[PDB]
């Protein structure tokens, strides 16, 4: 069927959203187009290349970027990994659909907090994709 597009959105686009598309280029590829961003740009978070490296994924091609509109409008589901993309997300055209994947953000915190948050994020792509 035709491929589909999903978007992550976070407050920046560093670490949840970065490794949210990791996941999902390797889980979700065949069927679906992956984009991710922030509401806010500050660089890809070398913590984030390097966990996702750790379960050979590399991200170090990602980009930082703020929400493209043209991607927004033509995305199928739009999912927040913060309550702030959640709260600041625009509102989306009726022709996408959106949800609310909470988790931490691991900015500033030890190392196992990026292992950690890489794979409560694995597991919630991996539940969707058994929908
Ligand atoms: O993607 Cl985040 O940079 O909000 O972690
Ligand atoms: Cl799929
Ligand atoms: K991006």
């Amino acid at each position: 069927m035709d491929k589909k597009t999903i978007y992550f959105i976070s407050t920046g686009n560093s670490a949840r959203s970065q490794m949210a598309e990791g996941w999902g280029k390797e889980i979700l590829g065949e069927g679906w187009n992956v984009y991710s961003a922030g509401i806010e740009t500050h660089g890809v978070n070398p913590k984030a290349i390097e966990a996702m490296k750790e379960v050979d994924i590399d991200i170090s091609n990602h980009t930082s970027d703020l929400i493209d509109n043209d991607i927004l409008k033509q995305s199928d589901l739009v999912v927040t990994l913060s309550s702030d993309a959640d709260n600041n997300c625009p509102i989306l055209p009726p022709n996408v659909k959106k949800e609310h994947w909470g988790f931490d953000d691991p900015a500033g915190k030890e190392w196992s907090e990026f292992q950690r948050v890489r794979d409560e994020i694995k597991l919630a792509i991996e539940k969707f994709k058994l929908r």
